[PDB]
């Protein structure tokens, strides 16, 4: 392959990024409510969720190393509240011009 190479195509844009939220302000900070699949509602400005690097408009894949693809706001909310200190939540984000 002097000029190019197979496979190169069909690249990967978005990637699985993990982010934790430190519950230390009127709750956790970020708000999430939906029906499996679960998604993000909105992020608080200047909070533990945002500062850490949590962006809204994302889909919750697995929480605290647990599958939540078929979980509902209630089902999940229960797991989150579990740890009043901090909790780990994984989501899928696309690094690009993604507007909104």
């Amino acid at each position: 392959g002097s000029s190019g190479s197979s496979g190169e195509g069909d690249p990967e844009n978005g990637e699985k990024l993990q982010i934790t939220i430190r519950r230390g302000k009127d709750g956790f900070g970020f708000t999430i409510c939906c029906d499996s699949p679960v998604r993000v509602q909105a992020v608080d400005s200047g909070g533990p969720a945002e500062r850490a690097g949590l962006q809204q408009l994302d889909t919750v894949l697995q929480l605290n190393e647990r599958p939540v693809e078929h979980w509902k706001c209630v089902e999940l909310a229960h797991e989150i509240r579990s740890c009043p200190s901090e909790i780990i939540l994984l989501v899928w984000r696309v690094s690009g011009p993604s507007s909104g």
